[PDB]
């Protein structure tokens, strides 16, 4: 039960870096 | 606290998921 | 382990965090003005 949250938690911290770096990647497309 | 640990997690992942779907938005706005 | 994968969890929550307020300076970029 513990590694199938530890499972879930790295897999929301992969989702969470490639959202970022999604955020990053349009911002440079765009510019101020 | 297992359950409470869950209960985030669970929480964690909705946020997530809800800014994944709010990027793919304005990507098509921008697209 | 159990206090661990807490703070795992605690900066996961942080860096969504973080991203939710990059996301809202995405929408006012993009936006209409
Ligand atoms: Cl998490
Ligand atoms: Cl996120």
């Amino acid at each position: 039960r513990m590694k199938q949250l530890e499972d879930k938690v790295e897999e929301n911290l992969s989702k969470v870096y490639h959202n970022e770096n999604e955020v990053a990647r349009l911002k440079k497309l765009v510019g101020e």
